[PDB]
């Protein structure tokens, strides 16, 4: 249940997606890690910007210690947040988030987002306006500072989050490159399925990963409740009547077949343990094409906040 990355090491090709807004203890990242530990995961997202690591870190070494589970079995990313891209910031991001975990390694680090942020200040700062203040930085050199932590053993790989094509042609071009990135994760789901950058992914043997591949938690701060809701789309609903499954375990699943790497995010043990069976079923041809069909260039993330940022990723 893992594929082959482009450096060698192995990722499960479905991950439990760990971010809760903080309404949300964070005492229930603890409780809900191990949850997902027990069902069946064996890859768990996280980031410095979720605040959580202490918990998803705590949960990992819990179910080492009571023998559920290897080191070597675990999956863990986390993610360099984007005041942190100017390069001699990066290998230190890496080194706190292993601090917080108190894990040795992760086994992914991940440039969180291509948008860079002003440095020394806030962890997102904001201008008068509420737009986040850019700052400038050859992201070639962030990458370097990533590869000499893939060199160094703090993360086992090293991959991107939220780049478009061109964004990842200026790593893949760098003169000097040493490590391609392994991944790039990104929002994919049936309404916004990225047929186009998946393609250019595969050919250049890069992992898409796919996050609010459920539709999001719609958050207020990001997400226009006018949207669709995609677990009550129609279609979705219509395979999981004929398949006797659920609309969430379509919308994993169309991933898998895709070849995408997909996360899903849930705080309730039930759904949890519900995610895992995506493994249990699969889809026709037919039903691949009509879940084609839903595609219609939705980000659920989609604010004022992000969209006049210079490297915002959806400008392409
Ligand atoms: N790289 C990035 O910039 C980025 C951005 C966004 C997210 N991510 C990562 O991707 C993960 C997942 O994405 P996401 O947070 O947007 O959420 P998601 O995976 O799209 O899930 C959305 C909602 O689906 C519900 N759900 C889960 N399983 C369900 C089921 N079987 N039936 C019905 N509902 C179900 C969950 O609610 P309950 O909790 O109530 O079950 C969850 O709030 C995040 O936690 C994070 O690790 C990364
Ligand atoms: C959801 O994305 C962001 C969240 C915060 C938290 N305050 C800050 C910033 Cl700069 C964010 O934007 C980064 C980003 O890549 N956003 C995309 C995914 C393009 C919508």
């Amino acid at each position: 249940q893992c594929v082959k990355l482009n450096d060698g090491h192995f990722m499960p090709v479905l991950g439990f997606g760990t971010y809760a807004p903080p309404e949300v203890p964070r005492s229930k990242a603890l409780e809900v890690t191990k949850l997902a530990i027990e069902a069946g995961f064996r890859h768990i997202d996280s980031a410095h910007l979720y605040n959580n690591e202490e918990q998803v870190g705590l949960a990992i070494r819990s179910k080492i210690a009571d023998g559920s589970v290897k080191r070597e079995d675990i999956f863990y990313t986390s993610k360099l947040w984007s005041t942190f891209h100017r390069p001699e910031l990066v290998r230190p991001a890496l080194e706190n988030s292993l601090k917080k975990a108190q894990l040795d390694y992760v086994d992914l680090y991940l440039i969180h987002s291509p948008m860079s942020l002003k440095p020394g200040e806030e962890l997102s700062p904001t201008d008068e306006n509420g737009k986040v203040i850019f700052d400038i930085v050859d992201l070639c050199t962030t990458w370097e500072a990533m590869e000499k932590c893939k060199d160094a053993g703090l993360a086992k790989s090293i991959g991107v989050s939220n780049f478009n094509r061109r964004q990842l042609e200026m790593i893949l071009n760098k003169p000097g490159l040493k490590y391609k990135p392994v991944c790039n994760q990104v929002e994919c789901h049936p309404y916004f399925n990225r047929s186009k950058l998946l393609d250019f992914c595969k050919s250049k043997d890069i992992v898409l990963v796919a996050y609010s591949a459920l539709g999001s938690q719609r958050d207020k701060r990001w997400v226009d409740p006018n949207s669709p809701v995609l677990l009550e789309d129609p279609v979705l609903c219509a395979l999981a009547k004929k398949h006797k499954r659920t609309p969430a375990l379509i919308a994993l699943r169309y991933q898998l077949q895709r070849g995408v790497v997909v996360l899903a995010k849930s705080y309730n043990e039930q759904r949890i343990r519900q995610n895992v069976q995506v493994f249990e079923f699969q889809l026709t041809a037919e039903d691949m094409k009509a879940i084609d069909g839903l595609d219609r260039n939705l980000h659920y993330f989609n604010s004022d906040s992000f969209a006049s940022h210079p490297n915002y990723p959806y400008s392409d």
